């Protein structure tokens, strides 16, 4: 029959949906993880994958966020990865159903979790002879842009949305006892999120309810632009976390 190609099925098999009504036990696993580490914090202008291939020999236990869409599974991280092949599984699939339904730019408090996705590509799209394997965490910031433009009334919704959504994020990589994580400038661009306040919004966490959860947390954003405005954001704010 057809030849089984490594790491695909458990990947698929592995991938996890965590649901709106798991909030409360995400936040305890996050409080339980609390206070565990001296946690090392860096900004950095790299890919997301550059970052945790980068990474990925320092720890295992090694999680990236992907910049997600909320109804499809410019770029988000199926580009030279297998994630599609996890995004799609069939336990994934009511994130795809409710955020569709709930006709919202905000979406909802839906996450993927993907164990072990093969990167097998560069950042200039050449083969890795040797795929690396990550972990991803599937989530979709509130689209700003979206909201603006067609329910301005939820516009003053959209900080603490993103907010408790970047809570679920650090509460799935608790969950999955994952000590590395590769953050970066989560909707902005093209869901026109504010760099600043997004940084902020992490920074927030990571000093407060996620102060010493993690063990390293890398905010991997390229910025060629030449006054770098997003990556000099994000190292602005996140400047106390980051020192040595």
């Amino acid at each position: 029959g057809p030849v089984r190609l490594p790491g695909l099925a458990a990947m698929r098999q592995g991938t996890r949906l965590f649901t709106p009504e798991q909030g409360e036990d995400l936040r305890e696993a996050l409080r339980r993880r609390r206070g565990s580490f001296q946690t090392t914090c860096e900004v950095t202008s790299e890919t997301t994958f550059a970052a945790a291939r980068r990474l990925r020999e320092k720890a295992s236990a090694l999680a990236a966020l992907n910049f997600a869409s909320a109804k499809n599974p410019e770029e988000d991280l199926c580009r030279g990865s297998g994630l599609y092949f996890s995004l799609t599984s069939p336990q994934a699939e009511p994130y795809y159903a409710v955020n569709r339904q709930s006709h919202s730019a905000l979406y909802t408090d839906h996450l993927i979790y993907s164990p072990q996705v093969p990167i097998f590509r560069d950042d200039a799209g050449q083969l890795l002879p040797a795929p690396v394997p990550v972990n991803i965490i599937t989530a979709p910031a509130p689209n700003a842009g979206a909201v603006a433009q067609s329910r301005p009334e939820q516009l003053p919704q959209v900080l603490p949305t993103l907010r408790e959504r970047a809570r679920r994020v650090l509460g799935v990589a608790a969950w999955m006892e994952q000590t590395h994580l590769v953050l970066g400038a989560w909707g902005c661009g093209v869901f026109r999120n504010d760099p600043a306040g997004v940084a902020r919004t992490f920074r927030e966490l990571l000093e407060g309810e996620a102060q010493g959860a993690f063990e390293h947390v890398t905010f991997a954003v390229l910025d060629n632009h030449p006054q770098h405005p997003t990556l000099g954001a994000f190292r602005r704010e996140l400047e106390s976390l980051c020192l040595p």
